[PDB]
């Protein structure tokens, strides 16, 4: 007892960032608003995504839970006492700790900074179903309402400053792009290729901040069957000449994501393969060209199917042409509101940053068997769309002969 | 819809694991008793470290919702379509695909492998509100009991085949620790220490298995007040002579995790630094020595702390001592139910894997300002426990000049 359950110790001075105060603001005001309309007290943010677009910070998991309340007038965070100061080093606004010594600190915590709330905001999709038991538990006379839907509508739209460090993601997605092409050798173990992109990345990424933190950023290359899931793990395996590659970059900086992906062959390519990669680099550029303020997510999808309908193809296809930007990774994040599936009306507007990665993947003992997947970023304006990668794609500058 | 929603196309042959039929059947064998006593129907496992003990398949989750059903019968995983069959390459029993075409499709899924079943057995810790309230809107009259908390008390007790697997980890460890310390010299920055350990650790486990997945594998080498937080993320900051530092290795094998976590301390380290630094590893060999069978993990809490009281850095405790492995990451798993914290009462029993490693911290400014931690693995047998970290630690080894 005689321990800190709860104390605020702020250690150190509050680190760079590349969004100015009026960006954060603007983010924080936009809930406040949210709130003011569905008359909610406060808001309780728990996931990584979340926290990390209000709030600037990106915490580590690790069983522990993490939050970050936002009422009218103030904006705080909730880490552990395992982060000491770095989480109030990172996030814009306030931050208090809580202690592992009693099972009920964290909860704790929060009671302290929602004193009076009646209708609290929470994350319905991230909240699990033991922890709103215990969040109950802790609040006893508040009635718990969605903010996990409305805080995704509104974080579709990118602001210049979140574009700007896109843009700024995309690039370092060529350089690691340039890295993985340099590594590709028949007989170079997958894991090599990966370890000299990553560090390219990481290295670069290091480069173009006065500070930052490097982490997640990863790569994945896919060689021969590996290629048949887009997000399969590195492995040792050996690459071969004529093995069908997949080139992936994730550079994460700031808590946002950007890929380049690209297919990519060893020394030779076959008629077969050849045949396939040229058909889905087809249906590339005609869905760079259906990315546009008003377009509907399910007709560019349905658009697509139908050249990949022409060429039989369709029955090969893998997942949806594309998804939202912005605060996401493979562990956290993404708005489910803007994929190009067939099923979703969702109408495109200038602001948002989608992306086009049509992908097939053909069976073992097939010609042309492995996975085909060109993957582009596109800036959707005021009445076009910017395509901000670099990197070229196709079968006129892909074969590698290193 | 001339497109497919629910089929399973299983794409390649069988991968190599580390773990026999027998371990995986045991596991899955253990539900199936637990649902029996219970009176369940079909659990419907829904996270990675779930789906990971019971499968051998750590899934990718970027925002889809994945699965695996287990009967008295069957068990069967749920992946999506952009995973292809790679899912099935690693799963232990059957797999299933769903598309991204219908918003359903994943609920067909489950829907197809849950038949007739009336208590389903679902992972309370993990379901989020909204995943909830889906699932009962698709098996109507299902009635779901948690399964997340007897699955977590199953875990704690490693078989020899995972103690084998983590004996690899703590070897892999000290190669990534042997690696940072080479690495350690005034003007390097944080992250290109960072790089040479990972790479030391990737290239190690690439090269220890006929077939082996390199994922999540990292490193935290913190300097200066980076050193606050357990967890704080590498930096572009350059260390200089003096400096305190953190060495933290995180190999991952097959989605197990290990661990070696030391402080150590460029070209020199200032009185009062040392001062701190011997009473923490004294807490630490302390700790070593209590870690046995039949004692409760607050039992050993109360009584380091009492160390801690008599120097007077109780108050610079920044979390637990120690923790439960197996199947867990800094994104997923870690069993609620064996910490050592003041206020849990599990005793340990043979065979579980809990760490060793006290941690104190000290404000900006404070003489000996930085946090000080070391970090062993400890596997409890019948009559005592065997410490697996070989890295030595403490002033006599760790105030590297190079």
């Amino acid at each position: 007892a005689a321990m800190i359950x709860t104390x605020k110790y702020h250690n150190g001075x509050k680190k760079y960032t590349p969004f100015s105060x009026a960006e954060m603001t603007r983010r924080x005001x936009r809930l406040r608003a949210w709130m003011a309309k569905s008359x909610i007290d406060a808001v309780l943010f728990t996931s990584y995504h979340n926290i990390n677009y209000y709030s600037g910070w990106l915490y580590c998991y690790f069983g522990r839970k993490y939050a970050x309340v936002i009422x009218x007038v103030k904006a705080v965070t909730i880490s552990k006492g395992i982060d000491g100061g770095m989480p109030w080093r990172r996030s814009f606004g306030x931050n208090i700790v809580y202690t592992d010594w009693k099972r009920d600190n964290f909860y704790s915590a929060v009671k302290k900074l929602v004193k009076g709330a009646k209708x609290i905001g929470i994350e319905h999709d991230h909240v699990t179903l033991x922890h709103r038991r215990x969040l109950x538990k802790a609040l006893p006379g508040t009635e718990f309402v969605d903010v996990g839907x409305p805080v995704m509508w509104x974080r579709v739209i990118k602001s210049s400053e979140e574009x700007x460090l896109i843009r700024x993601g995309a690039r370092i997605s060529d350089i690691g792009g340039a890295a993985t092409a340099a590594a590709i050798s028949a007989g170079v173990p997958e894991y090599e290729v990966a370890i000299a992109t990553t560090x390219a990345m990481v290295r670069x990424i290091a480069r173009x901040f006065p500070y930052v933190e490097l982490m997640d950023t990863w790569i994945w290359f896919q060689s021969g069957i590996n290629t048949d899931g887009a997000h399969n793990p590195v492995t040792x395996r050996v690459v071969x000449r004529g093995d069908i590659l997949s080139l992936n970059c994730f550079p994460m900086i700031f808590g946002y994501y950007t890929a380049l992906e690209r297919t990519l062959f060893l020394x030779x390519v076959x008629d077969a393969s050849l045949x396939i990669w040229x058909k889905n680099t087809a249906v590339h550029r005609r869905g760079l060209x259906l990315i546009k303020p008003g377009a509907r997510c399910k007709d560019i999808a349905s658009e697509l199917n139908x050249m990949y309908r022409x060429w039989d193809l369709l029955r090969y296809r893998t997942f949806g042409y594309g998804h939202s930007f912005g605060v996401l990774x493979h562990y956290y994040g993404r708005e489910a509101g803007v994929e190009l599936r067939e099923d979703i009306x969702t109408v495109l507007e200038p602001g948002m940053v989608v992306s086009m990665e049509p992908m097939v993947m053909x069976p073992e003992g097939e010609p042309g068997a492995g996975g085909y997947r060109e993957h582009d970023i596109l800036v959707i304006k005021e009445n076009x769309t910017e395509n901000i990668t670099g990197f070229p794609f196709g079968p006129e500058h892909n074969i590698i002969k290193a």
